[PDB]
Order: structure tokens, then C-alpha cells, then sequence
């Protein structure tokens, strides 16, 4: 035939030529999800990054996630297709916040959401994600923990563990999940009265209280078998992921306008260019990386 390769075919060929794997987050565009080798939540992506046989990891996600993969694979090439793929919640937490909390509470473990910079993780005793934060905090040997950046996840952790949670910083949150209100809950239940509600713990507490299940996107996938019809209170591309996994169920976005600009910095074109040009190479300074790796490997040990 006369036709040549499209972007998908170019990517497939370059993945072979580079001995590369494409890891994608659940909030990636559908056409990016469709070319990824593995798709998951933050914990699943971290765990998957400990069994990489490929030489090159193309990370269809935000920079903190790519940095986590690099911390776990210092001697592989990790590529981020755009350096503008970044997380507003993670940027809210600075070293100065951690140091001030450690001064007040020197005996409190420092528990940092993976939505955090590599520099911040160097100060964590253990990292967490939305999937394992309750379990990890429960098991730590202290009734007081320093926790951040996300204050809404911190609220959920405090509720479920009964422990004293010292937030760092004071107001960390995700603007995507802050879009959900009690009015969205009322509207969803009126439009879909037989559906149950899957709610991310980055949503505000009063919205969390309306959930049938509170879960990371990975937990949403794991527990979707419990009902046939769900309203999805997270970033709207998760609806595509759930529909692909469970074509026989029904999924509805809680809000179509719950979009993460940083996630959508990743495009099919810039994944192609990432493999073609071997860019942008993610690097983490050795001293930071070694300290962060200790905290991440502790997380993986404490949460299977
Ligand atoms: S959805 Fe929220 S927490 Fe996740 S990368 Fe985007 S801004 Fe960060
Ligand atoms: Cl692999
Ligand atoms: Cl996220
Ligand atoms: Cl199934
Ligand atoms: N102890």
C-alpha cells in the first residue's frame, strides 16, 4: 500500500529500537493509555518500576512520578516527554516546611505523599500514596506523624488511623479534586440513582463522607467489581480507563471539567519525540536519590 506509519506505528517501532517500556498513569489521555505497556496509580507505578527489564522508561505522567521511577532505576534512562508535566499539589511542599515540623516533632516520622519533589522525599522516613497511606501510618511506631502535601488525604488518614497528623505545608491540595462539591454529589445521585460513588481521598472531607468507596485510582479499579454502575469523583480520564477495563459496567464522570493540566502536557506526539530524541532525560542527584530510595523501598516493604 501507499500509506506509511502513523504516530502509533512510529512509537511502536521506536519502543522496539530503544528497548523501551511506556509506563502511564490512569489520568493520561485515552490515546496515550492505548499505547502504554503498563497503566496504574502511583503505588502500582512505583512497584512496577522495581521490575523493569527494559533499558529505557518513557514516563507518561508527571515529573514527580518519573523521578520516582528514576530513583528506583538510577542506571536506566528515564524520559519525561514534557518538562511541563508537573503536579501543583506536590510543588506546594518545600524543605522549609519539613524542617520546621521536624523541629516541633523530632520523634514524629515524616510521611510524604509520592506527590512530592525528590528533594522533599530525601527527608521522608517513608513515602505513601492514596492506596497505602492509612496502612503505612497505622504501622508506624508513633501516635504523631508529619504528613503531606495533601491536607485532604491527611484528613482521611487521621480519621482512619486515629493518629495525630501534622500537615506539611498548611494548605496543600489538588485543584482538580477540589473542584468536587456536595452539589456534584447531589447531581450525580439524581441523574444516576442506582450508581455508587467512587471518591478519591484528595477530595474535600464533606465530599469524602458521601462516598460508597474512598480509594486511589488503583483501588477504584480493584473494587469496581462490587457494583455495576459508578460515578467517578476523580480526574475525568479515569472514566475512560474504567470503561476499557470493564466494558460491561457503567461509569459516569462526576465532573467532566475535572482535568489535570500537568497530566495533559503528555501527548502522543511528544511521546514519539521522546523516543526519537531520547528526551527529556530525568536525573536525580545521588545524595537526594539514595535518601529518597530508602523511603520508597520502606513504603514498598510496608505495603504489598
Ligand atoms: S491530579 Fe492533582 S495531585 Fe495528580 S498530578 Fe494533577 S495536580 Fe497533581
Ligand atoms: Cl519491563
Ligand atoms: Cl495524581
Ligand atoms: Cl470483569
Ligand atoms: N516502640
Amino acid at each position: 500500500g501507499s500509506f506509511t506509519m502513523d504516530l502509533v506505528e512510529e512509537i511502536l517501532r521506536l519502543k522496539e529500537e530503544r528497548n523501551a517500556i511506556i509506563l502511564a498513569h490512569n489520568y493520561q489521555l485515552p490515546e496515550v493509555q492505548d499505547i502504554a505497556d503498563f497503566i496504574g496509580d502511583s503505588l502500582e507505578l512505583a512497584r512496577r518500576a522495581t521490575r523493569v527489564d527494559a533499558d529505557v522508561i518513557v514516563f507518561a505522567g508527571v515529573d514527580f512520578m518519573a523521578e520516582t521511577a528514576k530513583i528506583l532505576n538510577p542506571d536506566k534512562v528515564v524520559l519525561i516527554p514534557s518538562r511541563e508535566a508537573t503536579c501543583a499539589m506536590a510543588n506546594m511542599l518545600k524543605v522549609e516546611h519539613i524542617l520546621e515540623a521536624k523541629r516541633k516533632y523530632p520523634n514524629a516520622p515524616v510521611v510524604l505523599y509520592v506527590n512530592s519533589t525528590a528533594e522533599a522525599k530525601a527527608y521522608a522516613d517513608v513515602t505513601v500514596t492514596s492506596a497505602n497511606a492509612v496502612e503505612v501510618v497505622k504501622k508506624l511506631d508513633s501516635d504523631v506523624v508529619i504528613f503531606g502535601p495533601d491536607k485532604n488525604l491527611a484528613h482521611y488518614v487521621a480519621k482512619m488511623t486515629g493518629k495525630k497528623i501534622i500537615p506539611v505545608p498548611s494548605k496543600g491540595h489538588c485543584y482538580v479534586h477540589q473542584k468536587f462539591t456536595l452539589d456534584d454529589v447531589e447531581r450525580a445521585k439524581k441523574l444516576h440513582p442506582n450508581a455508587k460513588l467512587m471518591i478519591h481521598p484528595e477530595c474535600i472531607p464533606e465530599v469524602q463522607e458521601k462516598a460508597d468507596i474512598i480509594a486511589s485510582t488503583g483501588g477504584m479499579i480493584k473494587r469496581a467489581c462490587e457494583w455495576d454502575e459508578w460515578v467517578v469523583f476523580t480526574e475525568r480520564e479515569m472514566v475512560y480507563r474504567l470503561r476499557k477495563l470493564y466494558p460491561q459496567k457503567k461509569f459516569y464522570p462526576a465532573r467532566e471539567d475535572a482535568f489535570c493540566i500537568g497530566m495533559k502536557a503528555i501527548t502522543l506526539k511528544n511521546i514519539y519525540e521522546s523516543l526519537k530524541d531520547m528526551k527529556y532525560k530525568v536525573e536525580v542527584p545521588e545524595e537526594i536519590a539514595r535518601k529518597a530510595r530508602k523511603a520508597i523501598e520502606r513504603m514498598l516493604e510496608m505495603s504489598k
